[PDB]
């Protein structure tokens, strides 16, 4: 595929035409670029002012067969045990809303402004965190809302395939598992996943500062290259 397009501040009606109405992704510059998270967020000042915390770690690679398991520790418990000291599994504290439970955490941060083109409230707008070493890996997976992917620290690689490619991504057929692919998108088994080879796809490397714009239901996997902060902003 191709490299996912990337605008500097779109008009918002521009960003409404040409990417939100049709579902098309793309990457925004200079939007969320000097939140005072950008500089702001570091190991130091996220034990500082969050240290002392409980949240959700997943634990394992990938969460198919249960070696993946889901637990709960203090944040320096979780920056100690799965980022700093030579960790012993991939931990990563990922889909959590951090904000609501540390509001200080949560002035770093903006809605940004192209989220009043939905149809849905500001209050009920879900801010998620992500947060973890080098190498955690979400699943391809698609979402019920819009979403605003804003990289605050290290790199991600990204993979988005259209929901009209459903077809050669191959759900699981459990209603549960409904909306995520069977598929590993950097290690396909072609021999059962044929059709997963000729379906195409947007990719790129999301950096600090930057913003992926995800449409509904849009199909993403996403692997951390560095040390990584990441922040959801589900919208409809
Ligand atoms: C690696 N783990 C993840 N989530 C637990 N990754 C991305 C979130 C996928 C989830 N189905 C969603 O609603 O976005
Ligand atoms: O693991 C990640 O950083 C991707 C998060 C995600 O899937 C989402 O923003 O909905
Ligand atoms: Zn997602």
């Amino acid at each position: 595929g191709s490299g996912v397009p990337r605008l500097h501040r779109p008009s918002l009606q521009h960003f409404r035409e040409q990417f939100l109405v049709p579902g098309r992704p793309v990457i925004l510059k200079g939007v969320a670029d000097h939140w005072p998270c950008m500089q702001k967020w570091s190991l130091e000042y996220i034990q500082e002012i969050a240290g002392c915390r409980t949240v959700p770690v997943e634990v394992g690679s990938r969460y198919t067969d249960e070696e993946w398991s889901q637990t709960l520790m203090t944040v320096n418990e979780f920056i100690s045990k799965y980022i700093v000291n030579e960790p012993r599994d991939v931990g990563y504290l990922a889909q959590h809303q951090l904000f609501d439970q540390i509001p200080e955490l949560k002035q770093d941060i903006s809605i940004p402004d192209y989220c009043s083109l939905g149809d849905g409230e500001e209050e009920e707008i879900t801010i998620n965190a992500w947060f973890g070493p080098q190498g955690t890996i979400s699943p391809l997976h698609q979402d019920p809302q819009q979403n605003f992917l804003v990289q605050v620290m290290g790199r991600k690689y990204i993979r988005l395939y259209s929901p009209q490619e459903s077809g050669a991504l191959y759900p699981h057929d459990t209603h549960l598992l409904h909306n995520t692919s069977q598929v590993d998108v950097e290690n396909p088994d072609l021999e059962k996943f044929p059709k997963f080879a000729k379906a195409p796809f947007l990719s790129c490397i999301l950096s600090p500062g930057e913003i992926l714009f995800i449409p509904v239901k849009y199909w993403h996997y996403v692997r951390a290259l560095d040390l990584s902060f990441s922040v959801s902003f589900w919208w409809s």
